[PDB]
């Protein structure tokens, strides 16, 4: 009678039974990621009803997995057999912005570039700019501690949570985290709480820090190059030159010249970079970035003199994924290594392709040397989905090597518990068992992504 | 028998039982703290004798509290009775300084002046500065999450931690965090260190995420005030005008007095020091700011000197008080909004309880430092100070405030991290720590009770 409690504790409005609506609520955007159907999805109005959901859930030992848009990668919001999808899509409201404090106070439900469009209103920024801003919670930022484009510079999620209020345990509604600009009071836990993917609460309030607008001049510096391996050189070289930029992206041909056919290509590898800085100090910056590219193997790289045709082929770098999900399944990585190892693994990656006869595009947060390759699946040839499969283990295995992470930013979820075991050990993975266990002694909240527990 | 099983793992010169020598060991720079006298001093070489220390305490259940320079303030280093100081000032090396990732690894006994002086040789920058930079370690900057002068506009250690490999439960040498510039993988086991002072595991080695260096002209803008109230109401100038200063600092007359009569070099009630990083028009806005409100000597200096020498004494206010005799101090934490008034309610619990409370505090971020010094003999101050130290952290959570910013809660203030954290929020630090130390040796009693 799991239904009928949730029912008669949060009315019938906030439960879904009918199989074709749970449809949706029950897989994100990765592909090839188990999801099956759950019990029912809750939509809860407010904090107490979510407290009340997770108590239920908690006695009858039923897995809850809560859910912002469905835009992860990685199948961390997929719902097993019998779980109660808990959606926010009612939670959506920006609850108030203090301009003396400089902080918002945000639902889990609420988008992100609404968000932005909210904040900058009263002369403040929310930096943390993910290519699924248009449609991804914030919530879902939380929980995967989401990353952008120009987080290269100002960070990611992680780096503006101050505080939050999260239903955890048997159902208890807890405030974690501050408030203020420096607070040591007991554990992080509020930070604990980012990148969890889900498994450890729900949150239902968040406290982000916010800055002030930066009402100025973005110089771009475009860079084309011929090859992977050269315009990996060269992204390292502007970072051994000890610069800064605030947005660094790599767009290989495939993924730009597809672009075009959706919304309508000087060489193989587009380098896009850019400054922020005011007055001439900027100009200053992004001359010396144009000097790091023609240094290197240099195809057309000249500076941008033009404030649309620049914003056009970053707009392009956001339609990368959304274009080529339209062309067909669409298996993404997301590996993070050194920025000295940027084209030792973009020749890897390379390589990999050849050694399984996959093509692979390339697109990548260089400032990072967070890679995002991206296999476009042809439908009907399984030897080719067996063939990308075997070489998505060693662009893993290969990131690892150099001394990277098995994913920067978009949450491990299911796709990669493989990767990420092996990257742990298995005394990370005993220490995450123990907290999971500790903050969820029901194994309720997501159980089984991430990491197992047995 | 179990100092036999320490000497008999990591040697006799790296263990230490002269009770004349463990006193330096056992106890912090926060006096009032309670200490004892620990069974043994054990001074590392590497994190293996680390580990050693953690296995043999873990299987017998001996206490073990890290030390590393021993100027906390809360008695977070504070040894008990019968327990096991981890001493990592042998642990003092700066292991790697990874130009092309821009990042730094250390160990935790290094101190902080000296890891900024040297990533300072291949043009990097720390910015995390506490105010004990000179002879705090790493290490403790880790533990308990140290903040700076430059936090309002850089953030504070948490924001710059980016891996470590610490000792955990009955001894397994593990490495948190990451090394590169993004990480999601799994849990942040490693922020979840970073200001646990050392209640969940030991730090080894940490990896501190870098900055290129400033190479600029600093615009700092100093002015005075006559009275806590009205200066109060020009930091909210500052913040009313969208300006993010490098550093806002305010500091009391008790305070300039003990640094004109100890360092004896030199008039107003608060002297709030700004400075921008930028620029010159963004100082020259701060300056209308001070002159807006109570305004004396309010000048957009130009001289890089001697503003640089002001900011001397905003350093070594601290010590400057210690040598006038035992300093209780107090590290409260509100909104900015809060700053003029929670200034007003310092006041009022130095008439109402009769004692002279000194203020300096990060008036940018809310940090207030009210500092009494505590007279030999006249214990009635002693009891009485105690009381508004009662009242004015109950006044900084009234108002949304945090018990403690940037020293941490340790020992002198887990009475008001109980009431900030509430039942349901401690625990989960007793569960937290149950599952990452099952045998509770880490610093055990500490920030909260394990009762
Ligand atoms: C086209 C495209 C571009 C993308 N670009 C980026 C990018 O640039 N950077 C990047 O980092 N990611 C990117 N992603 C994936 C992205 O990380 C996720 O979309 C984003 O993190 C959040 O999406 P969401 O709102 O749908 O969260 P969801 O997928 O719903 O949820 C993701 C995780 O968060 C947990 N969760 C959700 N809501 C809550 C909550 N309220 N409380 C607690 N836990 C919760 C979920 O259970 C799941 O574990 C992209 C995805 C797409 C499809
Ligand atoms: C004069 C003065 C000025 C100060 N100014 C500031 C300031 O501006 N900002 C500020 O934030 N703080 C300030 N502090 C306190 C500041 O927190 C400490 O100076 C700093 O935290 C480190 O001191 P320490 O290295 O001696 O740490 P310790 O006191 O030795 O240790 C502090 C806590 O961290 C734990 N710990 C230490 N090392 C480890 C380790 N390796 N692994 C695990 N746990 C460990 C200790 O056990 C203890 O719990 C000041 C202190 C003094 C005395
Ligand atoms: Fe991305």
């Amino acid at each position: 009678g799991v239904v009928e409690e949730l029912v008669a504790a949060i009315g019938a409005e906030q439960v879904v039974t009918d199989p074709a609506v749970m449809e949706g609520y029950s897989h994100d955007e990765a592909e090839w990621a188990p999801y099956d159907a759950p019990a029912a999805v809750v939509r809860p109005r407010d904090t107490a009803d979510v407290a009340e959901v997770v108590r239920i859930c908690a006695g009858r030992g039923v897995a809850v997995v809560g859910r912002g848009a469905g835009t992860g990668l990685s199948g961390a919001a997929n719902a097993g057999r019998g779980w109660v999808v808990v959606s926010f899509e009612r939670m959506n409201r920006v609850l108030e912005v203090d301009t003396v404090q400089q902080t918002v106070t945000v639902q889990p439900g609420v988008v992100n570039d609404d968000l932005r469009a909210r904040v900058a209103q009263d002369g403040l920024w929310y930096p943390p700019d993910p290519a699924s801003s248009p449609w991804s919670t914030i919530g879902g930022n939380v929980a995967t501690n989401a990353g952008g484009l120009c987080c290269v510079k100002y960070g990611v999620t992680r780096d503006y949570v101050l505080g939050m209020e999260a239903v955890v345990g048997s159902g208890e509604v807890v405030r974690l985290g501050r408030t203020t600009a420096k607070g040591v009071t007991g554990y992080d836990l509020a930070g604990l709480m980012v990148g969890s993917e889900g498994t450890l609460g729900l949150v239902t309030e968040v406290t982000l820090r916010l800055v002030p607008l930066r009402r100025g001049v973005e110089h771009t510096v475009v860079g084309y190059f011929d090859s992977l391996t050269d315009a990996g050189r060269a992204v390292a070289a502007v970072s051994a030159a000890g610069i800064v930029p605030s947005a660094l992206e790599l767009i290989d041909r495939f993924c730009l010249q597809a672009v075009d056919e959706w919304k309508n290509a000087e060489g193989e590898v587009l380098l896009l970079a850019r400054s922020d800085l005011p007055g001439t100090s900027g100009q200053e910056e992004a001359d010396r970035i144009l000097e790091c590219f023609e240094k290197e193997k240099a195809v057309y790289a000249v500076r941008s003199t033009d404030e649309e045709e620049a914003e056009a082929l970053f707009q392009a770098r956001r339609l990368a994924y959304p274009a080529l999900e339209r062309l067909g399944p669409l298996l993404t990585e997301d590996v993070c290594v050194p920025k000295a190892r940027v084209p030792h693994m973009l020749e890897a990656i390379e390589a990999a392709g050849e050694r399984f006869d996959t093509r692979i595009g390339n697109i990548a947060h260089a400032g990072d040397g967070n890679l995002h390759p991206l296999f476009i699946v042809p439908a009907g040839d399984e030897e080719a989905k067996r063939r990308a499969k075997q070489a998505f283990e060693v662009i893993v295995d290969e990131a690892l090597a150099v001394g990277g992470t098995v994913t920067g930013e978009h949450g491990v979820g299911l796709l990669k518990m493989r990767g990420a075991a092996d990257e742990l050990g298995p005394h990370v993975l005993a220490m995450h068992r123990a907290v999971k266990g500790a903050l969820d002694p029901a194994g309720i909240f997501n159980p089984g992504k991430v990491f197992a527990l047995e």
